[PDB]
DNA sequence: GTTGGTCGGCAGCAGGGCTTTTTTTTTT
DNA sequence: GCCCTGCTGCCGACCAAC
């Protein structure tokens, strides 16, 4: 009964289901932020009755599915677990996994690389035409080539990098375009952005897959749309959203999102997706979306005001039925900003001075530079606390080794990653010579296989180690620790991998002042061997239906590997002791307590983003996603004189503190700086 | 307490204890200089303290700022990093808009540099080829630009609006050349630049960086001014001063007693920057001094009197005291220059030799390229003229003719060296030499060494990459036989040296700014100096050391190995050095003995700069900075009736030999 | 018939040869 | 002491118009 439409705003519901043809539903503030996504997959279950496991939706986070997973397992219930929604890099192993290697070029046994392995392996490989070490920077060319990538220049690119004509600034990123694929196809492994261009390759160069593939599902559901680059534009013209030109009517293909919430544009987003839909399926309704739930009259006028007037856009009047006052703490003024601190004095006395219970405070910040070390080193004070987003996991150069390690168990041949460094523990390794006997075999053919072997027995090259055949002892000796292997139990560094357990006894030994570093290490260990304790069976896969072709055996953390999706722990006795969260990964969490920075342009815009550039519309845009937020309490603060990380520099006063409003809500009023 | 408060009279270090800004002192040289600046950091150590840069300090060059450091390293217990106090205006500008953001680009770090000024020789050497004519000549013409943006002085709207004389190629250059670098700005080597400039207006823009600027690291410290003039006399008065415009507290600036040197006086510096503060900051009454150490109490005296002359108006009543005296030596040997003074100066050396070690031994010179050949006298003493060589040490121009001979007539002994070659700009990309082929290549050979594997066309290592057997085998033959058949003259642009020059014009032709293009020049010069040597070495009027051409060129190869080496390792025990001191350098080396020449007219003006009383003036304190750039003894020697290749030039009077009572400048002949 | 003009080229004769420093937005 | 170029004075030949 209930069920059906539960208690929501009549807006929803007059958004209610309309089966029958292409839907696409607006967005703004929370507005019930994929909560309307929610009530979407109630509609499917029970207002329309399409069924249960035909159900394969699309998100942009790990968290955001798991919320979603457990919001539908509370109010759809019915376990509902064995068929499963996943984000879009979830969905692209989900089509590389399920999907696998049913076709020809790459192999079931294939592999994912990170951020780091990229720049790492981009370096390496145009040191071959060497273009210096600052002129062209592993960063650069990691941007470059995913700005290349975003666009459709399918993997045979001989034709679409040589196009161009003329020009500046490193092309040759697409001279090394070919021999990248070839590396990476040695190794048998993808980066983030071509695994859906493999993807849709296939889709559009292989018909039998096609309409052959949706017998297992139907259905698709989009959120975050809005938020979408041409890559996964064509995606979903071509793969989630499936059907272009032919028609089929597929389960209820769905959108939802405005261009409001335009952050992550910058390196590859085209905002103009939701604008220009009506190129796609125009047969769907504008949406609007005007209530929320955790608003309030003053921010959400706030929001209203800083979606308004910056340049073109398309906006509504957006506001709600709930309860207004508490002004926005308008309190700019002199005292120094952050060189004395005196911020988290503001937050924590506020606390213990209100019936602040340690469970909600939020605070954004702005660069990924020393902020946030200067941002710790004040905050030390506060003894409530949790760090969150600060990239502590999966990055360091030792783990990168173990995790390495766990790699070069399997899949014989892993492009750079599989030395990762062969020298780790100070072997002695006398990292020359090998580190062009791959040219040298490549030469004669094999790029980085039998080369290595290619040892004490394998002197087939015999190119004279250094003179003495002590290094074909060192990798006759590396070869045979990577044969020996064990079951998913406690020898992943220890019983089996004795050499890493010499490893880590070096480590130990050494140790200046690495205390915390050895316990840090410990602490990976646990969770990888309770990785395979905890997940094993049973727990994980149990009775679950569908048809896995491998992963699961050893494959255990090929999968899980990435987690890119900045996954967030939220407690809730401490819920809010301290959540600095940076406000990019922040995408309008529960936190009503707001200390945020925010706003002062000339740090808000940052070193680069001067002037006028196309893109200060989304610093705008990320602001007012900030300050969507949560309820009351958002007491921010300010100051007038700026100076921060060692040199000073000065800070102008911001058009976006000025285009909310001066008097409606509060603003400066007197001298001190809280 | 005072643990560093050294034995000292009043006198001195009461501008590092008395705290206010009207202080000064009156110091000439053989001062505390960096010293005196310790002291007074280190006072207010003991007083307010770091506060990381609560009182700046304005500087010299490298020269005074490496020897600053270590000084604040040892005399005050802290360690280091204050802030930078690096090279004067030019490193605090720099440092200041790294953070400013009004109108850089890409930080700004400009320099107008050697490469860059000689770029704006050549930009100006096209707008005579398009413009009007030759305007005196291709250099020593920059002084126009250099003071227009010295003084910063509007670009050219009132300078064309002054309706001057025949010169509006000048005002034509100022308005261009101010915009045609304006699209980018990079590399940064001199002092000067635009950057002392366009950061007055940068304070002058924006009040919010001034306003914090002595928020919170106050004031600065002035030194010696020098190389100033009156619009970085505005820039110290605002830079770090204050005004007294809207900061509450007043300014902690005292001033250092500025001598008159104007080393620099021809690229720009006044005089009434130093001796009117009266019409500036309150009045800054100043104190004298006395102690000193450069020469003995006789010359310390007499030299005392000499820059009593008087013939500018100086504030002069500093005296300075020492321990012995002596008088001056009177050796003329009837000009001889040549012969003449190398005999003085060797039997002197030579004596000395035998009672005080040859580690500071050295002469002046008067910016000449003369006299006997020099294996003598670097042999005297050691080392060579670790002097000037403009930082020879920059791109393959040093070092591909330095190894030349190493790959062809001798043996290529420095092998890192040849992996230099193997980093040429042809072998780095051009003829690129395959770093992951050929590092193992050399590593080839078990008891690899040297260029081996590269001779005998590396038929050993022939278990190398096979695909690149053609290319590295072909950059191979190049390299080894091109070379190895070079037995010619090998001047100008031949042998491969022509190849080379041939390629660096090729890149000359493209954009960079002298880049591949200033380099031209300099083998130009570089062959230009070769064949002097040959005017000495190869045909010296019968050679000199020429015995067949093979040695002669490698005897040229070793003067210039000498002079790239310069200061090096074999530490200053015995013959220590040898050096010809120039003007521009007369400061830091103590110089213990001075065997200078010169002190006569005739060069001191030459006919440039005959009567001009005031040039004069500037030219009687150089003899000043002169007589007072010494240490321990000295004893001067001239020659009369300068009989230079045909111009006697005539001086047997001048306003510094005779005017002196005698006590110490009398040459007893 | 003849001296002044105009260049063309070359031996003497003298002015003139001086200059100090490099770093950071898409971030998932 | 020694070289580059500008300045200066000095042989030597072809044209002309008076």
């Amino acid at each position: 009964a209930d069920q059906l439409l539960d208690g929501l705003n009549p807006q929803q519901r007059q958004a209610v289901v309309h089966e029958g043809s292409p839907l696409l539903i607006v967005a703004g503030a929370g507005s019930g932020k994929t909560a309307v996504l929610t009530r979407r997959i109630a509609y499917l279950m029970a207002a329309r009755g399409v069924g249960v496991g035909q159900i394969l939706a699309i998100t942009f986070t790990n968290k955001a599915a798991a919320e979603m997973r457990e919001r539908v397992v509370g109010l759809v219930g019915e376990k509902a677990r064995y068929m499963w929604v996943s984000t879009f890099h979830s969905t692209c192993v989900r089509i590389l996994r399920n999907q696998a290697a049913l076709i020809e070029g790459l192999n079931s046994n294939f592999s994912i690389y990170d951020a780091d392995d990229s720049r790492r392996l981009l370096q390496m490989v145009g040191r071959d035409l060497g273009l210096d070490i600052k002129r062209y920077s592993p960063r650069l060319l990691a941007n470059a080539i995913s700005n290349l990538k975003n666009e459709l220049i399918d993997p045979h690119q001989a034709l679409a990098g040589l196009t161009e004509d003329s020009d500046d600034l490193a092309r040759a990123v697409a001279s090394v375009y070919d021999e990248y694929q070839r590396r990476l196809r040695a190794a048998n492994a993808l980066d983030f952005d071509d695994l859906i261009g493999e993807t849709v390759a296939v889709l559009q160069a292989f018909p039998q897959i096609a309409q052959y593939y949706r017998r297992r599902f139907r259905h698709v559901l989009v959120d975050e749309y809005q938020d979408t680059n041409h890559a996964q534009y064509v995606l979903v013209r071509e793969l989630v959203g499936r059907d272009s030109n032919d028609g089929i009517p597929p389960g209820e293909l769905c959108v939802v999102g405005d261009a409001d919430q335009s952050i992550y544009a910058f390196r590859g987003a085209t905002i103009r997706n939701i604008e220009d839909f009506e190129r796609d399926y125009p047969d769907t309704r504008t949406i609007l979306l005007e209530q929320n739930y955790r608003s309030t009259q003053n921010i959400l006028s706030a929001a209203n005001s800083v979606i308004a007037r910056n340049a073109g856009r398309r906006e509504k009047r957006l506001w709600t039925d709930a309860g207004a006052g508490e002004l926005i703490v308008g309190y700019v003024a002199d005292n120094e900003h952050d060189e004395a601190r005196f911020v988290a004095e503001e937050i924590d006395a506020l606390a213990e001075g209100s019936e602040i219970t340690y469970n909600d405070v939020a605070v954004f910040y702005r660069t990924n530079n020393s902020s946030r070390s200067l941002e710790e080193v004040l905050i030390r004070a506060g003894i409530p606390y949790k760090v969150v987003g600060g990239v502590r996991f999966y990055e360091r150069k030792e783990i990168r080794d173990i995790v390495a390690y766990l790699r070069v168990l399997d899949n014989p041949g892993d492009a750079v990653s599989l030395r990762r460094i062969l020298n780790t523990p100070r072997r002695g390794i006398g990292d020359r010579a090998e580190a062009c006997v791959a040219v040298y075999a490549e030469n004669t053919g094999v790029g980085f296989g039998d080369a290595l072997v290619a040892a004490a027995q394998g002197k087939v090259p015999m190119l004279n180690t250094r003179a003495e055949k002590a290094i074909a002892g060192f990798v006759e000796m590396f070869d045979e620790l990577r044969g020996r292997l064990d079951d998913d139990l406690g020898e992943l560094v220890e019983a089996v991998l004795e050499r890493t357990g010499y490893r880590r006894e070096l480590e130990a030994s050494t140790d200046p002042q690495e205390l915390a570093r050895l316990d840090n290490l410990n602490e990976l260990v646990s969770v990888a061997h309770e990785f395979s304790t905890d997940r094993e069976n049973a727990a994980a896969l149990g009775p679950d239906d569908e048809d896995v072709p491998d992963t699961g055996v050893l494959a255990d953390f090929l999968e899980r590997v990435s987690l890119v999706a900045d996954a967030d722990e939220i407690p809730e006795h401490g819920a809010g002791v301290v959540t600095l969260m940076t406000l990019h990964t922040a995408k309008g969490l529960e936190f009503p307590v707001v200390f945020v920075t925010g706003w002062e342009d000339g740090m808000f815009p940052h070193m680069r983003a001067l002037d006028n550039p196309t893109e200060l519309s989304e610093e705008r845009r990320l602001a007012y996603v900030g300050i969507t937020r949560a309820r009351q309490r958002l007491y921010v603060s300010r100051a007038i004189v700026r100076s921060s990380w060692g040199q000073p520099m000065l800070n102008p006063e911001s058009r976006f503190l000025r285009e909310i409003p001066q008097e409606l809500i509060d603003w400066r009023r007197t001298a001190p700086k809280p």
